[PDB]
């Protein structure tokens, strides 16, 4: 069976895990590691997923999840500039770290039920232009594009094998 080793990086709070459980556990209320099959596209197979900001304790697992994973998902929150402006800085990371330019990514605006906006979607589509990766707009709460994020990145990865 295949497996897919997913992480979710971007800045602390931004839903990373509410992505991510709404994702597996289909569910919203307002762990970093959760496993589960999926059938994407009549394919079966496993998802590994690592939700991270790049600051947690166990750094050494973060590092080999980096190596390991075979896609991400960039993070960031319509309502949180910073964490926009924080995006290429773990891009760059993903691609010191696996030490190639050809690394499957999705960029993830969420939190897009919110009426708070400091992200536009232009600036978003743009910078996603510019690394050549899909946009996918998010809400962990209304469930808006959750699927479509992480089986779009599951089908990046395809494209890259
Ligand atoms: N309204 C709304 N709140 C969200 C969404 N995603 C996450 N949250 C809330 O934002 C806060 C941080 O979410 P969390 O998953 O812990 O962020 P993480 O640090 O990136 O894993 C929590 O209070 C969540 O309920 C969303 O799409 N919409």
């Amino acid at each position: 069976m295949t497996e897919y080793k997913l992480v979710v990086v971007g800045a602390c709070g931004v839903g990373k895990s509410a992505l991510t459980i709404q994702l597996i556990q289909n569910h919203f209320v307002d762990e970093d590691s959760y496993r589960k099959q999926v059938v994407i596209d009549g394919e079966t197979s496993l998802l590994d997923i690592l939700d991270t900001a790049g600051q947690e304790e166990y750094s050494a697992m973060r590092d080999q999840y980096m190596r390991t994973g075979e896609g991400f998902l960039l993070v960031f929150a319509i309502n949180n500039t910073k964490s926009f402006e924080d995006i290429h800085h773990y891009r760059e990371q993903i691609k010191r770290v696996k030490d190639s330019e050809d690394v499957p990514m999705v960029l993830v605006g969420n939190k897009s039920d919110l009426p708070s906006r400091t992200v536009d979607t232009k600036q978003a589509q743009d910078l996603a232009r510019s690394y050549g990766i899909p946009f996918i707009e998010t809400s962990a709460k209304t469930r808006q594009g959750v699927d479509d994020a992480f089986y779009t990145l599951v089908r990046e990865i395809r494209k890259h094998k």
